């Protein structure tokens, strides 16, 4: 019997590991998609996974092996049947935890005796032997399939900083979620501003986001929020908006991250500020000229925004305070739910690519599985599907 | 009583800690400034003090202990009454000694078992109990406090370079003083070069200085300078001058500190350079439009200057020799006092900043301290001071 196994030239640490793929069915094997290192290539056995037991895709397993102990499967009821269909799976793997999840649902959390060791991509389907209680005994049928549309890595983006005001006008439930996450639920507000940053900004941060839900209902603002001292200045980056485009007094534009900005300024007296509620400082702004794009990962090279003000005359303070991806709002309602990010590793897998990918050939796990890596069971198909194959002969 | 202690929540080393205050008047208190590393920071005991004794605001104490031993207390009349205004107060603390000064003037040198580790920066105002003969006793007069304007503290330059080089016309008498400071007073000379600074320049360095004296009676030049080679460039940064603004072929202007530059290229022939007593080279330099006060602290953010030169087409050379703060003269008489300085902590005390300070809550420290720290009575006024009361009851 051959089998398949694809698996990353590079290692990846904590994050985000993403998948869509269709399972295949039948007594007696496994379709994957995991990390693992271990002792061939010299670490401690870390590996997590997500593991779909052909006796059954109506459900999904999950575990993990940490210093090569087992022992923590997690066996979940789908709703649907894996194999019918393409389904995004995924885990959150950090030092105190890993979170799985199945088209976007969370499923699973653990917290017992994680892994931390960095490990290689991998996706397989093989049959098993010796192990006819966990998968069925495998019946020989052939050739059978595993596909995987696309594999998406995104690592820790470490934002030190959690902002959280409100004006006191309605209510604004914001909620402080894991590492760069957050969200915010308002109704019928006044003034607000709610976002994860960094403590001390730097006129050099590319800050890379994703915005899962922009859903305003009335003014509010998807936006790089932050302030200087010595002067005193509140800067913004709006991407997105709701009813209300902010503008002041034009300066030009800037063109940054596949986007054109307006750039304006705006005075303001007597309001709150960082230095306290009663104030006289400027705003400096650059506005998207249309709003962009939400959903997908995004990234704002706050450099660029930097210099072309410097050159329209508008020069920040020299001590940086907080600086932050925000919601702000005014007189409105809606959702939001936006992620600060590291950086992405994104395979579409449309086809081969060997500088990042390899395709294991010509020996085979033992143990429990009955059979031997091919590289000739490895394909893409032509809709651009990586396409893991189980046959005989 | 309640009383309150505002400190750093991280630790300082060796360096200038100065702080503006005005100590609470009263019989049988304290008010203070001190760092303080101990048994709660998981060290010995060592601790540097400026002490206002509330019996008799026209004296202050200075002190410090090292490894929990004291006994150095040094009492000296301020001249005037600290309670009725802002003072600035200081000690520069070094591994060979420490040195007080009251308003700008040295007043005590200690060189004994002068403390070396590292502590937190504090503030607190307290009564005491059992030492009425050193505080007098306290007579529970409320409320009362002691209010502190700002907190500074400048650590080391580490310049590893001494510039002294006269071409022997006149009287050049070029000071070597402590850390990062220098001195020169000079008569009817030629061309001198004296400064501060490093033997290996950098165009990232950011030069922070003071000219505690700028008297030129001549052509003099206040001035960051150094030299790179491949090319052989001198370059200067003229911040004030004295009879003689120092010009060449115009470029352009550079905004930079807070003052604008005017960016000129000259060049120099069968002169002295760093590589020979005749040589010929190109000179880069940044003269600034109007003379830069002196007195107060002063900074150089060297690579916006190296940023518009090169807008300029006025590349510098890639092997980077020495780059001094300099007191430059020719043909004329003066005196300078320059000192270059390390990094700074800058705490105007407009507000609780959570981050770098935190205040003693919920304790005593009992024994002398009759009284229970309450973050309640650490606060900041609407003009950005910091009040460290001292109150009754509950
Ligand atoms: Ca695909
Ligand atoms: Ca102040």
């Amino acid at each position: 019997f051959d089998c398949a196994e694809y698996r990353s030239t590079n290692i990846y640490g904590y994050g985000l590991y993403e998948v869509s793929m269709k399972p295949a069915k039948n007594t007696g094997i496994v379709s994957s998609f995991f990390t693992y290192t271990g002792p061939a290539h010299g670490t401690q056995w870390d590996e997590i996974d997500i593991e779909f037991l052909g006796k059954d895709t109506t459900k999904v397993q999950f575990n993990y092996y940490t210093n090569g102990v087992g022992g923590h499967e997690k066996v979940i009821s789908l709703g649907f049947d894996a194999s019918k269909g393409f389904h995004t799976y995924a885990f959150d793997w950090q030092p105190g935890y890993i979170k799985w999840y199945v088209d976007g649902v969370l499923k699973h959390t653990a917290t017992a005796n994680i892994p931390s060791t960095p490990g290689k991509i991998m996706m397989n389907l093989w049959n098993g032997t010796g192990v006819d209680d966990w998968l069925g005994s495998y019946n020989g049928a052939n050739p059978l399939y595993a596909e995987y549309d696309w594999v998406k890595y995104t690592s820790n983006a470490s934002t030190d900083y959690w902002q959280n005001w409100t004006d006191g006008g309605g209510i604004v439930n914001a909620v402080n979620g894991s590492g760069g996450n957050y969200s915010v639920n308002w109704s019928n507000t006044g003034n607000f501003v709610v976002g994860k940053g960094w403590t001390t900004g730097s006129p050099f941060r590319t800050i890379n986001y994703n915005a899962g839900v922009w859903a305003p209902n009335g003014n509010g603002y998807l936006t790089l929020y932050g302030w200087t001292r010595s002067p005193l200045i509140e800067y913004y980056v709006v991407d997105s908006w709701g009813t209300y485009r902010p503008t002041g007094t034009y300066k030009g534009t800037v063109k940054s991250d596949g986007g054109t900005y307006d750039i304006y300024t705006t005075t303001r007296y007597n309001a709150p500020s960082i230095d306290g509620d009663r104030t006289t400082f400027t705003q400096y702004w650059s506005v998207r000229q249309s709003k962009r794009p939400t959903g997908s990962n995004a990234t704002i090279t706050f450099s660029n925004h930097v210099n072309a003000w410097k050159s329209h005359g508008m020069n920040l303070g020299s001590n940086w305070a907080y600086q932050v991806m925000a919601t702000e709002g005014y007189q409105s309602s809606g959702s939001s739910n936006v992620t600060v990010w590291g950086s992405v590793f994104w395979e579409p897998k449309s086809y081969f690519n060997p500088s990042t990918w390899e395709k294991a050939d010509g020996y085979s796990n033992g143990g429990v599985f009955n059979c031997t890596w091919r590289a000739n069971n490895v394909n893409f198909t032509n809709d651009g599907k990586l396409k893991l194959g189980l046959t005989s002969s």
